[PDB]
């Protein structure tokens, strides 16, 4: 039965539904809009919960009230919901249009100490995310980063309660980074960066500093210092001593420190989806978490971007595979973006391979036997933008004798606005859904789907970093169609 075809499709909420001041503004403004969602086929939304407005007060001073009648009008407006636990500020990426910054009580203890924020090379502290280097230092009031972390998410499943048991909350997605993604800050436009900038390393905390000076010197190489000759922000691989042809990347030196710097984020990602898992145990619901989509200078050998986002993938090293295995045992879903563009449409000097950094990805994560969901990167509207991202969902196209050998377990679309809803635009994307259903009604009951939802288990054990790196051992990708044979037309 075509059923087995179906991709769930859901939408993003606008940013700042609930403001800074933790008040739900326009709730009959939303309903009407949600109301439009419902009708167009649209299995869920997904939202951001903000740690900078619930935890503002001061530590463990939660107020869950503005989200609550959230949650309430999604109910009632028969939609599921994939809520992001966001430990991140908004403000200073591509489309933040409103400014929610992390706790206030946060933001003074970094006054008297600077190091709590990721570092570039030039002393410049980004204030958006907790350096990974305070993940358990007891520096916040008693607390280490990740117990507030787990804290939050603790009272979030007790407070919403009575939404997990009726069903609402289908996905739980833990930020991990800016944005929320699992990744470093390593093209901020706060600090000047434009694409196809390779970005700048973000490892000069304290922190990381004092930790990365303790691995070389156990390595038997005390005197090896974090990279000085990667450049800045804007430069192009090439001009940098690091990236160049035969340059420091190549190094013994540097394939320690990016070995270091990459492995850094896994363990991050890890010991943090354990207290989620714990935080969730029982509760119908999977975990997920989000990567990046740096396609810029993936076709070069050095791959700079993504080096300095913490992805250390080149073209005989799989850096994404690894965060796939590290996901297994949390049984989460991986949530790649980029599923939208294609490498016709980027700027022939950026060196970019979206199409074939998303083919890599996924198959990584089919290839660890993962579930793998995505989302569109930037906003589109055209149906070439909804054929790429139906293309990436159903790879092989549909199967009429069962289910697809290969199909993403769900795409969530960025994001509600007022340009969605327009007459033209929300015709062409009420097709997109159809054809991500696979030409089939809206399904209320997943199970019907394959996507059934049982009580979230507890993590399988621990996987040592030496297995998971082994998981960066180059493989061919799936075989990919040329085009969807489900399109949506034009
Ligand atoms: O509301 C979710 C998320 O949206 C924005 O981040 C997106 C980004 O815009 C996309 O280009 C891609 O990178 O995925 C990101 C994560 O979904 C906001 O910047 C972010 O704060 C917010 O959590
Ligand atoms: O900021 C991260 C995103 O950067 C690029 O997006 C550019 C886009 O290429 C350009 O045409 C437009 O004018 O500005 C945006 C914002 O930087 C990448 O193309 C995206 O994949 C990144 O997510």
């Amino acid at each position: 039965n075509m059923l087995l075809n179906y991709v769930p499709v859901y939408v993003m909420l606008p940013l700042g539904v609930v403001n800074v001041d933790n008040v739900f503004e326009d709730p009959d403004g939303l309903k009407e809009q949600l109301l439009q969602l419902r009708a167009a086929g649209v299995d869920g939304v997904m939202v951001d919960v903000w740690w900078g407005i619930i935890e503002l007060k001061g530590p463990k001073q939660y107020d869950w009230r503005a989200y609550r009648s959230l949650l309430q009008l999604v109910q009632e407006c028969g939609l599921t919901l994939q809520a992001i636990m966001s430990f991140h500020q908004c403000g200073g990426n591509v489309g933040d249009i409103v400014n929610i910054p992390i706790p206030q009580w946060v933001l003074d203890i970094g006054e008297s100490n600077h190091d709590i924020f990721y570092t570039n090379r030039s002393g410049t502290r980004n204030k958006e995310y907790l350096t990974v280097g305070v993940d358990n230092e007891p520096i916040f009031h008693g607390r280490t980063a990740i117990e507030i972390y787990s804290d939050y998410m603790k009272s979030f499943r007790e407070n919403m309660s009575d939404f997990l048991e009726s069903g609402l909350i289908i996905d739980i997605y833990v930020g991990l980074g800016p944005a929320g993604e699992l990744r470093y800050p390593s093209y901020p436009q706060s600090q000047g960066w434009e694409f196809p900038g390779i970005g700048e390393f973000q490892c000069y905390d304290k922190y990381l500093k004092a930790d990365f000076k303790a691995a070389v010197a156990r390595a038997g190489h005390p005197e090896w210092e974090l990279p000085d000759d990667a450049g800045k922000y804007n430069d192009v691989p090439e001009s940098t001593g690091f990236f160049k042809s035969n340059g420091t990347y190549v190094t013994e030196k540097g394939k320690f420190f990016l070995t270091w710097y990459s492995n850094k984020l896994l363990n991050h990602g890890d010991q943090i989806l354990d207290e989620a898992n714990k935080a969730f145990l029982g509760c119908k619901v999977k975990l997920a978490i989000k990567v990046s989509g740096i396609h810029w200078w993936y076709k070069v050998e050095n791959h700079a971007a993504e080096l300095t986002a913490g992805y250390y993938n080149l073209n005989d090293r799989d850096g994404y595979r690894p965060i796939a295995r590290m996901l297994s045992r949390h049984h989460a879903i991986l949530n790649f973006t980029c599923l939208e563009m294609r490498d016709s449409e980027q700027p022939s000097d950026a060196k970019s391979g979206p199409q074939e950094l998303v083919q890599q990805v996924l198959s990584g994560g089919w290839r660890e036997d993962i579930r793998v969901a995505g989302e569109n990167a930037l906003p589109r509207y055209d149906a070439t933008a909804y054929n790429q991202i139906i293309l990436n969902a159903r790879p092989q196209g549909v199967n009429n004798n069962g289910p697809p050998k290969l199909s993403m377990f769900g795409v969530t679309y960025l994001r509600l606005s007022d340009d969605l809803l327009q007459k033209s635009n929300f015709n062409i994307f009420k097709k997109f859904v159809l054809k991500m259903h696979a030409d089939q009604d809206y399904c209320a009951n997943p199970q019907k789907y394959n996507h059934a939802i049982t009580p979230l288990k507890p993590s399988a054990p621990k996987i040592p970093i030496e297995v998971l790196l082994e998981a960066t051992k180059p493989t061919l990708p799936f075989p990919w169609l040329p085009e969807t044979d489900m399109k949506v037309d034009g």
